[PDB]
């Protein structure tokens, strides 16, 4: 039956959010790394799931466009006010990103190139369950992998929400889920690896030792460093994917994930060698050294700041 909408196809079944590109720009930030739910089914319209819904998304110079699909086959109609607000804030479109952008440049004449170019990078406000998973499979590992481990998992673990020409949609699963006596095997034939017995036990323990997802609402409202400190707990997951986490998913703009590729920018691009330390490669003292070298300059969004680099570097 149903088909991927286009603003042309169906034009009485989308709305609008006044949103500029230099605001948002949807193909630096929907497969820039942040969430691996997203493609772009057809030419500049971006399909995924948000919280058991499917949606398509695309844009003009001044417009953000957006419709769902419901699919337990109520009537289809036009996103509600309460569907729209799910997605401004998803967006967190409250937040200036050009006023960002010149408190970065204020500081920062690299980022101030780099910035001509590539507008509207901003962070996505991701559920922490999924950015939690998705991210302990991102070890060692890259967007489009990454991607279709993610996309099989859901398939696998849970429910089927809708299917649009060939493509069949699932919400992300429940901790329970990931967590029972043959996820892990099961995981293991979906490809995930050595990832595969972090997911399960990873499920296990918020379930068994933090009292499932509850838990992951309080670091959000807890501070930076009790958030990130509790994610290192867990199996799978150290300071470079906890930095994922607080940032895309916890309300920590400040938090800097310190790999390989920022050790990379750091020295290329800024200059920057430890100091304080002197193991003169990455460590661990080392790189939460240089996740402070980045929150001394950019200040307290300076995980947005970097976010930048990243989209700009992936082209
Ligand atoms: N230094 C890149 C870290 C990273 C990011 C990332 C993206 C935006 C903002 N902050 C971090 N997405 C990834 C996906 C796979 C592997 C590593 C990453
Ligand atoms: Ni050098």
């Amino acid at each position: 039956h149903m088909r991927h909408r286009t603003l042309s196809s169906s034009p009485a079944l989308w709305a609008s959010i006044p949103c500029p590109r230099s605001e948002l720009r949807l193909d630096l930030v929907l497969a820039s790394g942040q969430s691996f739910r997203w493609k772009e089914q057809s030419p500049a319209h971006w399909s995924g799931v948000l919280a058991d819904q499917v949606w398509t998304l695309t844009q003009t110079e001044d417009q953000l466009y957006c419709t769902v699909y419901r699919g337990d086959d109520s009537q289809v109609s036009r996103p509600t006010l309460e569907e729209l607000e799910t997605l401004h804030k998803y967006f967190q479109l409250d937040v200036s990103l050009a006023q960002l952008y010149s408190h970065w440049a204020s500081v920062d004449s690299h980022f101030q190139r780099v910035a001509q170019k590539f507008q509207g990078v901003r962070l996505l406000r991701q559920d922490p369950t999924e950015c939690l998973f998705s991210f302990i499979c991102s070890s060692n590992n890259n967007i489009a992998r990454i991607t279709g481990m993610v996309e099989r998992l859901c398939q696998a673990f849970g429910p089927r929400l809708i299917q649009l020409d060939d493509v069949t949609y699932h919400g992300f699963p429940n901790l329970h889920a990931l967590a029972g006596p043959e996820a892990e095997t099961h995981l293991r034939k979906l490809g995930l690896g050595y990832r595969a017995r972090y997911v399960r036990a990873s499920a296990k323990a918020i379930l068994e030792e933090q009292g499932g997802p509850a838990w992951l609402q309080q670091l959000r409202v807890a501070p930076y460093e009790e958030a990130h400190k509790a994610l290192c707990t867990l199996p799978g997951v150290g300071a470079k994917v906890a930095d994922c986490i607080c940032l895309m998913a916890l309300d920590k703009p400040q938090a800097v994930p310190v790999d390989v590729h920022v050790w990379q920018i750091a020295h290329r691009d800024y200059g920057w060698h430890p100091k304080t330390s002197q193991a003169k490669g990455p460590s661990p003292l080392a790189n939460k050294e240089l996740g402070n070298f980045f929150r001394n300059l950019w200040g307290p969004y300076a995980g947005w700041a970097q976010a930048v680099l990243f989209s700009a570097d992936l082209r």
